[PDB]
């Protein structure tokens, strides 16, 4: 559809003027250097021995290295502006892709946004761009190829004149009706593709019952279908071809008629008739190609309706005001009822859970139900429907984002490592504000300086390509002595460790005795040592708090 | 790297043998038609005559109807090769992937696999068929073209066949230079793509970290790499065209300036020279075609080794003999030592663990280590490294594969549906052995009598994805179905997840009690009723049996 996508072209315009007379010159190279065919038949090989078939061949390669070396600028420029345009689409989305809340990365994509990142916008640009290179390389060929019909034999070039709209209209129809054709068979081709996947993510269940020559027998009748679909889609894409031709044959045959009547004989020496016939067989390629460019300049900006949709799907919400610089005071909760976003279930009722200032609730249960998500809230992963946050005395929506996620560190095994340096990535963000010197004693007080100088660099390792690849044990390792070199006063700690330990259970017990001697932790907790270890023990499953007991009562219910 | 898909090729000759003589035919179709330039610049428009204009038109048509319907032709029996030969690849290996063990699904490869039955297998005969189209019709074109000019010109024909290699090893280090600069640039890309992913999967980090301008920098850097990358992709692109056509055009003034070196030559009438400047015009498009068919045709074969080794990859071994009908006899693990494939870390001690004949075994402590692992090898998913387990007297070894699996009737929450109908989904491999009087009692015995009802269509309806889709506890319930179906003695059952109910449980409950009151069961333990409802109870974590007690003792580890 007709778009807009205009300012992010706007200061890389110089590099499409360029492509407004690199361009142009190169269908003018192409016609010209089809005029050339007059001179060399009429007079070079016809009339005149030579003297201007010794001008011509340096006038060709001249008109040839022009055509190159344009068409080189050409390329080269509109490359120029889909790369400025196609870099600055994908910084823009990735500006605003991390501005969104957690709501729309889970459930609705997990790697289509790299599609959106990667493939869809290199296809505004290499599929527009390819819109505008064929509109003028071969839009301006039509142009030059008419002039040069109405300049050399006018009287017959008034039928073929006639007989372009014509010629088009029939291009327009077939390949609307291959279009067609494709578009109904593609999907069909989807849903027998499916049935492979069914068949192959569960090789379990579908060898546990001895279905394999049952599932043979049916994939054959599938595999059928896929080919017979191909089969006309093939067909289909190769009888508009064939149809093309013919119809342009049938010029060939109309203009070769015409050429036969006297009237138009006596105008046409040997050069002119074979720079006629001749541009007419050029004019074949540039037609077929710019009625198709509503097929390319739709297609391309079609699927980047995707990517302008989710460049203006909303952010996460930001309305605070208040920059928290630390909150040590208590955590409460005040009838914090919420439901997930895309869901029915209100995942937590109305819900008090006063937290006392450096004291550790234990959050038992593995149902689910409320338990994991009971960390977001606070986070402002998933905002907040109804109830109260207490932080300092004000809810989380008042406090600015920025500093609110400042607070709150959250600490998991599956913590998500990045392509940096290990101590960068220890110190991520505020590089300035921490010295190496402080890393270091946090990796010290994590009980991960072991961790970090058993590597060969040690100090400044890549972490990113899997140089060493830390276990999940050792990434929480990490993951604390980043905490330590924040000094997060808000803990949150998922506690996802079931695996065996080798005292990186002594390395994470005494790591959230530091973290807990001050500063709070709602922590999600396995750990049953330091569950009964907690100072309030709080079981919340169901969507409501089963108890607020320590472990001398918290073997009623399941224990 | 030369054929050998040429057996699975074979007996879809006719197509390859027809689409041969469909393609030399368009190629001299071709050939011939510009052939005819001659007549229509030497004895129509030269020598006065309107007899050589009358019949050109209609010789224009039918050359022209030959390339239309010989090209149709081409395109769909050469499909009818492509056809059969990405469908025969598909059907072998997807009843060759079927054999292979389930330990190459997961972790080896597990979303690559449907690429290389729908993809991959695609660009088998998408690229390897192109090499038969552009070596006999582009490899025909130049044989028909040179054998115009030797009949029309041999003194310039001669030179120009001296020419011929030098157009072409230039074009061909022309675009191995192209190629060479191509891979690294793609290279590049991909990493600065990996680069990117790892911003985006962390979002959940890289949220709770302070802010995100940081990020935004290091992404904007990247983002500049790739734009810098891709410049040069265009670049080397680019140079190659202009390049290729400016040494032709050194041919094109090369043989020009031959045409006025001697006396001799100029001798060439209007229709001559016409038709073998034009030729040459035309000789420049197969040639970019048959020196590039390596490229391709090796950008073929190639990934048709990929699928090769697949189909040739060992598919999982059966050589017992034993065809068991029903495990009433005790079961026995004996000091079994296994590792997960793919992995070297023992998971599995010596182990000495029977399960009683009609009773069941539960597992306890999700550490993860020999519960899950523990339920495969009785299934024989994975094969054992050493300490045979025994059924019925016998040992796993001694068993047919399909009959040792017909016992175990797996039951679990993650449980896949085909996308069959519920009739044979329930009874599947086994549509002819059963009666659909049997499947309704099976339903009510099983308490899915209301999931089936409750769909429209009901007892006949498609269920699976792309269908009226099922929760969790509705899957348990086909699930439990599935088993209760007959045979079902070994039963292995999840009960991992403990999902809310909706006395759902209750049904549960009683429907495993009725398919146990009969027939074995080792079940991995999660809901304690089950527990307290067990014979015995062997707590299975940190990778070795701890405790072979009843309920009775087990609380004196973790409860
Ligand atoms: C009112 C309207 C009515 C008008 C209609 C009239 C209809 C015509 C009537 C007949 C109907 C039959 C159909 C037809 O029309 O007949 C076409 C050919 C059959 C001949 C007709 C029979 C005659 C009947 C008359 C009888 C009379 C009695 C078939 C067709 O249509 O082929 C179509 C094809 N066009 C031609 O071949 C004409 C080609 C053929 C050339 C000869 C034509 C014969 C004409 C003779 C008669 C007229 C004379 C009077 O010549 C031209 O173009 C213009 C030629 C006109 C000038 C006359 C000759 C010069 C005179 C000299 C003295 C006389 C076109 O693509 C080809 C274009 O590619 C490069 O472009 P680039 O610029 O590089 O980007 C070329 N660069 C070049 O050639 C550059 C050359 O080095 C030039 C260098 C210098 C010359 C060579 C020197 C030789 C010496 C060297 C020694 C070794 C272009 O040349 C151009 O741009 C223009 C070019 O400069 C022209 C040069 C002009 C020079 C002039 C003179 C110079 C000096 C002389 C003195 C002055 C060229 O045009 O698109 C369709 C789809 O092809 C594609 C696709 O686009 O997807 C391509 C492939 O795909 C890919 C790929 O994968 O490789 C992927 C793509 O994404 C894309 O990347 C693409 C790239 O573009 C490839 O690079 O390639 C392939 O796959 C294919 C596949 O089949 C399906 O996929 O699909 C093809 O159809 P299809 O294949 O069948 O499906």
């Amino acid at each position: 559809t007709f778009r807009r996508l205009w300012p992010t072209i706007a200061p890389f315009k110089a590099g499409l003027i360029v492509a407004g007379v690199a361009l142009i010159l190169n269908a003018a190279s192409d016609t010209f250097m089809l005029s050339l065919l007059k001179p060399l038949l009429d007079d070079g090989f016809g009339k005149t021995d030579r003297s201007v078939l010794v001008w011509m061949p340096l006038v060709v390669i001249g008109l040839m290295i022009l055509r190159g070396i344009t068409s080189y600028v050409s390329s080269y420029c509109i490359s120029w502006v889909s790369g400025k345009v196609v870099m600055t689409m994908r910084r823009r989305l990735f500006g605003h892709m991390m501005g969104m809340p957690v709501s729309f990365f889970d459930k609705q994509s997990t790697g289509t946004l790299l599609s959106r990142i990667t493939y869809d916008s290199e296809q505004v640009a290499s599929s527009s761009s390819g819109a505008l290179i064929t509109v003028v390389r071969e839009g301006a060929s039509i142009i030059g190829l008419f002039i040069m019909m109405f300049y050399y034999s006018w009287q017959l070039s008034i039928i073929l004149i006639v007989l372009a709209p014509i010629v088009s209209i029939a291009i327009r129809v077939v390949s609307k009706r291959f279009r067609n054709i494709s578009k109904n068979m593609q999907n069909t081709m989807g849903q027998v593709t499916t049935s492979a996947e069914q068949m192959l993510k569960g090789h379990k269940e579908v060898l546990i019952f001895g279905g394999q020559e049952v599932e043979t027998k049916r994939f054959d009748k599938v595999s059928n279908r896929m080919r017979l679909q191909g089969m006309k889609m093939v067909s289909a894409s190769s009888i508009s071809d064939p149809i093309i031709q013919l119809i342009a044959s049938l010029a060939l045959a109309f203009v070769l008629y015409a050429a036969s009547f006297p009237s138009v004989m006596d105008s046409l020496t040997a050069g002119t008739i074979t720079v006629v016939f001749s541009s007419m067989i050029a004019l074949m390629r540039p037609l077929k190609s710019l009625t198709n460019v509503n097929a390319q300049f739709q297609r391309g900006m079609a699927a980047c309706q995707t990517l302008f949709t989710i460049l203006d799907s909303e952010q996460e919400k930001d309305e605070g005001k208040r920059v928290i610089e630390r909150a040590t005071g208590d955590v409460e909760f005040r009838n914090v009822t919420f439901t997930y976003p895309g869901r029915d279930v209100p995942a937590l009722r109305n819900i008090n859970l006063k937290i006392p200032a450096g004291k550790t609730v234990a959050l038992v249960g593995r149902s689910g139900s409320g338990k994991s998500t009971i960390a977001s809230l606070i986070t402002r992963f998933y905002d907040i429907d109804e109830g109260e946050i207490l932080m300092d005395g004000h809810d989380l929506r008042e406090y600015t984002l920025a500093s609110l996620r400042n607070q709150v560190a959250l600490v998991s095994q599956n913590v998500h490592l990045f392509n940096d340096t290990v101590a960068n990535n220890i110190a991520y963000a505020r590089t300035e504000q921490y010295s190496r010197e402080q890393i270091e004693e946090a990796a010290r007080m994590a009980y991960a300086m072991d961790f970090i100088n058993k590597m060969d660099n040690g100090l400044d390792t890549v972490i990113g390509e899997n140089g060493v690849l830390l276990s999940g044990g050792q990434r929480q390792r990490i993951a604390i002595a980043r905490a330590l070199l924040r000094d997060s006063p808000i803990l949150i700690l998922d506690e996802a460790t079931s695996a065996l330990d080798t005292e990186s259970e002594r390395a994470i017990q005494a790591a959230l005795d530091e973290l807990q001697k001050n500063r709070t932790s709602l922590v999600i907790a396995h750990r049953l040592s330091t569950i009964e270890k907690a100072d309030e023990i709080v079981v919340v499953e169901d969507g409501v708090i089963v108890e607020r007991g320590t472990h001398n009562d918290l073997l009623e219910h399941r224990g």
